[PDB]
């Protein structure tokens, strides 16, 4: 069983107990841990952070405790236009000059593979992403002929249906890729004017607006789009969301004046880490929707979404269940790195949990 973890770059930068370099990771925690994200300048993949070249040195260090850690470099992200990608690699030389150049750069800074993080391709570009995963792998069929061992190539791919039909060509992928990791945890779009959970496992009774906007559809989707199990991962989430309360409403379908306010080592509004989210709990009423396996929590006119030690458990045995080749994390830096701030000592609580059910028989 595969434990890919992300970490992401920005993270650095939140002040005082916020602050996460890869020092901090427990190198055998993951299996794979993947740095987000790299930038695409020139045509050529690229260091995004003014100290990247650090950090990436840094991550890669870990690999001298636990020698078998594999590390990837993950390019695109959010930040990053879709557009822009698009342009890459719908030219047949704009896409040559990029995939020529991501294997050097990635010996030169030590990592084991790339991770496409493309988000999210349109309509017009699914044709070119098969292209793009298809000749990128070619590449590095190449490359091992050079004596070092074949870098690994991943993708990240969302877990909604629509966008899932709108850009991927999933079963051609799937035979090029090494794993895909599904981003099974934005399933409750913050344009909607009412509560609710983004990462429920199951659909629940509780009403079926939406019988797609689940982990288990979403897996089963995939696995019937032809990816096979043991390339797939199903993404799970560190975070939380959050949404401020229109009114003493607090269950299914309450109203939504908009996001929750910034946590404050994060400052954005609309998400939490798992550690601001154990503060947060502290005076609040805590719930679980039954049928989802997933909880939320509520105080002042603040209301919160998130996974726990329990439904990240559920989550892992659901996965295993269903012989998923493993789970992904996002991400290291929300979990409770520190360990300090949710009761029991243990830092990457989240994190470890999932690697303690992996484990099991
Ligand atoms: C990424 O590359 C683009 C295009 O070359 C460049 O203009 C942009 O500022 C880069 N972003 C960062 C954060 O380095």
């Amino acid at each position: 069983y595969k434990l890919i973890c992300y970490y992401t770059s920005w993270s650095q930068y939140r002040e005082g107990d916020g602050s996460c370099f890869p020092d901090a990771i427990d190198p055998f925690l993951c299996t794979h841990v993947i740095y987000s994200f790299a930038n695409i300048s020139n045509n050529e993949i690229d260091t995004w952070e003014w100290n990247d070249v650090t950090l990436y040195d840094t991550l890669n260090t870990l690999k001298n405790r636990n020698p078998n850690l594999k590390t990837l470099l993950s390019v695109g992200g959010w930040n990053y236009g879709s557009q822009r990608f698009s342009k890459i690699a719908s030219k047949t030389q704009s896409r040559r000059t990029f995939i020529k150049s991501v294997p050097p750069f990635l010996r030169t800074h030590g990592f084991d593979g790339l991770d496409l993080a493309w988000l999210w391709p349109g309509w017009r570009d699914k044709r070119h992403l098969t292209t793009l995963v298809k000749e990128m792998k070619a590449e590095f069929v190449r490359e091992a002929q050079a004596g070092t061992e074949q870098l690994l190539l991943s993708a990240a791919v969302t877990a909604g249906k629509i966008a899932i039909d709108r850009g991927y060509d999933i079963a051609q992928i799937s035979r090029h890729l090494d794993f895909i990791s599904l981003l099974t945890y934005d399933f409750h779009g913050a344009w909607r004017q009412t509560v609710g959970h983004h990462s429920p496992l199951f659909r629940g009774n509780e009403d079926a607006s939406s019988r797609f906007s689940n982990a288990d559809y979403a897996v089963s989707y995939m696995l019937r789009l032809g990816a096979p199990a043991n390339k797939l991962v199903m993404g799970i989430p560190t975070f939380g969301r959050s949404y401020t309360l229109a009114s003493s409403k607090t269950d299914v379908g309450a109203p939504i004046s908009g996001p929750g306010i910034p946590g404050r080592f994060t400052k954005w509004k609309g998400i939490l880490a798992y550690y601001e989210i154990c503060d947060f709990l502290h005076g609040a009423t805590t719930h679980r929707f039954r049928d989802q396996q997933v909880p939320y929590a509520t105080k002042g006119n603040q209301w919160v979404a998130y996974d726990d030690q329990e439904s990240v458990k559920n989550k892992a045995r659901y996965l295993k269940n269903r012989q998923l080749a493993g789970a992904m994390v996002w991400a290291l830096d929300l979990d409770d790195f520190r360990g300090t701030f949710c009761g029991q000592n243990l830092t990457f609580p989240l994190t470890s949990a999932i690697k303690d059910v992996l484990a099991r028989v």
